[PDB]
């Protein structure tokens, strides 16, 4: 088995767990210890439900700007005996493009689902909410409803989360490892 396929099914299998808020069904990353990583669309409450049972959520932090632009991430700390394996070396320092990336999906109604996005581009400011979203990056994929939380990955790094699409396009927020120091 190539290298690829077994860094995106060890993803599946350690970091990327099926979650579901008032919201909806998300893709979520576990980043380290018991911080992970939301779409701020999916804007967990108390508590939320991770695979096959409910969590208490201790803590969540909605990302913003030095300016206080939204970034649309929300940090989260969970109350679980588990603690993430630590993936914030495949975090790139600073917020990377990529040739070929593959979107990793996980949700009850979208298991373990690998979606070919292609090159990863710099997009910067996006019309989300609709309020004003920076640091995104964008996909000429047609991604559709129920993959937000899917996590962009390419050879060995984890470059963003899906936050959306306009039907032609995907965009992601991009990622950097100091949001998780």
């Amino acid at each position: 088995m190539g290298p690829s396929l077994d860094f995106a099914l060890s993803l599946l299998r350690r970091n990327v767990r099926q979650v579901q808020t008032d919201q909806g069904h998300f893709t979520m990353l576990g980043v380290r210890d018991r911080l992970a990583v939301l779409p701020r669309h999916s804007q967990p409450g108390k508590t939320i439900w991770i695979e096959h049972k409910l969590v208490n959520i201790l803590d969540a932090v909605e990302l913003v700007d030095e300016q206080g632009v939204n970034l649309e991430l929300t940090l989260i700390t969970l109350d679980t005996n588990e603690k993430f394996r630590d993936i914030t070396k495949f975090i790139p320092e600073n917020i990377s493009t990529a040739s070929d990336a593959t979107l990793v999906i996980n949700t009850e109604h979208m298991p373990s689902m690998f979606v070919p996005v292609g090159d990863v581009v710099q997009y910067g400011f996006l019309n989300l909410s609709g309020k004003p979203t920076h640091r995104t990056m964008m996909y000429n994929f047609p991604t559709k409803a129920g993959q937000c939380g899917g996590v962009v990955t390419s050879v060995g790094k984890v470059i963003g989360i899906h936050i959306g699409g306009n039907g032609r396009q995907g965009f992601c927020a991009g990622l950097k490892r100091s949001y998780f120091a």
